[PDB]
């Protein structure tokens, strides 16, 4: 799985340890192996949620499978619960776009899961 | 609905007014409430577009519905138009990818909007 | 075709002409012309893959056709071998999502390609 995070929220303010915790919880909440996670997470930038800049997040969660309408209303409670806890972005500030991958459509180790 | 815009143009050529502009536009040319339109403009980027590293920009735009044939024709003339305008990009040097993303996956305020 | 590569390598790591190179061997690989051929490269990026900070890179590539699972894994060879040769990045710590993009769903010239 792959989590890229898009926010306003200044670099100072991304707590230490962000990207281990993000790998840790995905890998739980996805259920694929914590060497199959990718982190991303990146500040400082220029953006507007409703047209207003105050905190907010763009983000997109790209996984070969275990994605669905009950599992992403979980992924969105917890990955808006990190947001809102150690960036202080608010939940309804936040948007998450999800993608089911065909493995054929990933490539990684110079082929792809196909 | 969130619209997003990569361009190797600089921070500083870029007016006050651009994610407002955006905003306000995406808005009217979607149909959907401006309280639901995010925008991301990010400058300064290493690109090149059609082996030339002149002002260009790799942009997508997501919207659960309101994404079609014609609908897409007209939301590249509008956005062509400001980046032109306002960013003095060509038009034909820019990209834009559309997806009409299913309301199940779409994360948002600890839930999605299915 | 639009090719996106998003790394924590420095910037001072990316060899001139990077840019150039990815566009002719990509036109190569998709059969398009260069002048269709974007290329974006984010260096310095804070990520992480499989829990760890060691040199990877998350990239994408969107192409209207010219995506599927023999070509996707030639095309995964040739991108991973230049990450590898160019930005010393380990082929097992690299992921490309390929994406299949209609015609109608990319934007162009004040139009899309449909
Ligand atoms: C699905 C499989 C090919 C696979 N994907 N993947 C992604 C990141 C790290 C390891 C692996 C991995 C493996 O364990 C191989 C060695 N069987
Ligand atoms: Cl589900
Ligand atoms: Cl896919
Ligand atoms: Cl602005
Ligand atoms: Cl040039
Ligand atoms: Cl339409
Ligand atoms: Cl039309
Ligand atoms: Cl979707
Ligand atoms: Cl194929
Ligand atoms: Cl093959
Ligand atoms: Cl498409």
């Amino acid at each position: 799985p792959m989590f890229i995070v898009n926010t306003n929220v200044p670099r100072a303010s991304v707590p230490d340890g962000f990207l281990s915790e993000l790998t840790q919880q995905l890998a739980q909440a996805t259920g694929k192996p914590p060497q199959y996670i990718a982190v991303h997470v990146v500040p400082d930038q220029l953006m507007a949620f409703g047209g207003s800049s105050e905190p907010c997040a763009l983000c997109s969660l790209h996984s070969i499978g275990k994605i669905g309408g009950a599992q992403n209303r979980s992924y969105s409670k917890l990955l808006c619960g990190l947001l809102a806890e150690r960036l202080r972005i608010s939940p309804d500030r936040v948007y998450i776009n999800y993608y089911d991958m065909n493995a054929a459509n990933v490539g990684w180790n110079n082929s792809t899961f196909a």
